[PDB]
């Protein structure tokens, strides 16, 4: 599929098996994402640090 | 004034006769701009481009 | 809220339901408007033309 | 390769056909570019837009 | 004073005792200028070389 990367004018076609597309997010500030990409699992949030992830093409 | 970078988690300080920020969106893509930074005054909108201003410290 | 008409130097109150400002083109040519006016909602681009709006006094 | 796309702060690896990076100025200003990307060859200079290209990692 | 300048999205602070902004047009198009910004006196047509002056901000 295809996921936006951090300035998401740009796009990626994500690697085989990799169907999410994600957005890591700082505690300090839920509306800035960090990092976007493709990723195979939605990794789990940490003190510091959230993920939010998603499936349709440039959801994130 | 300190306004928003692209990436807008980081910023500049902007230069005298600047006292506004603004972000520059494609009318074809209104949702992120490709450009951030400070301006004068906020210009007048093409037939490809939308811009927004904002006074505020990091407004934008 | 004001627009500008067409000709540079005149504008007028928009009515009542209308709190855009916005400008149509011809993909001809895209330095000339052909609209500009209140209007209710941005029209979105359809085949031969391209709209762009605003909400400001005279934005357009 | 990798080259700084569009803003010194976000990048990208070139495709296969690109192995230089680039950064495009405007002659008002030769300080800060508007551009900047992976390119092939090194384009022209015009009277009005300036090239500089480079080979090493975010030389650009 | 402020008047645009020929470079896109570039405008010039009319330095003291220039209070026009003009545009140059060479006679054989008249829909693309070779010179745009502050001058002191509108320079009167010529056969090659055409202007025309306004005198508000940024009006050429």
């Amino acid at each position: 599929l295809k996921c936006n990367k951090l300035v998401p004018l740009f796009y990626k076609t994500c690697p085989a098996g990799k169907n999410l597309c994600y957005k890591m997010f700082m505690v300090s500030n839920l509306t800035v994402p960090v990092k976007r990409g493709c990723i195979d699992v939605c990794p789990k949030n940490s003190a510091l640090v959230k993920y939010v992830c998603c499936n349709t093409d440039r959801c994130n």
